[PDB]
DNA sequence: GTCGTTAGTTGTGGGACTAAAGGATATCGTGAACCGAAAAATTAGTGTAACGGGTATCCCACAACGCTAG
């Protein structure tokens, strides 16, 4: 869309279409999932699931 | 030789899948410019004090006797 000779790469970037997709990940997807925190045991069973 | 009929596929579509507890999520991409609408803030303008009688109410104090003679 752009033709101005006054368009440089930092303009030309968006941060929110990355951490939209990382944070969807992070927060919805079923294998990222609520730690077992009960002991130690159980965490490092869930690590190793 | 040709056309309708019947039964047995065959592919495709619609409908089921305990009970109890619990129950948190993250959610892009951008084009400009002017006009209208209403909701909000700022500004401009007017003011009493005691007196006469007469009488309604209040608080505040006091009274509500005893004896003698014609």
């Amino acid at each position: 869309v752009r033709d101005n000779e006054v368009f440089t790469p930092i303009d030309l970037i968006n941060a929110k279409t990355l951490s939209s997709v990382i944070n969807s990940f992070f927060g919805t997807n079923q294998l990222s999932q609520f730690m077992d925190q009960t002991n130690p045991l159980a965490e490092i069973t869930h690590k190793r699931r």
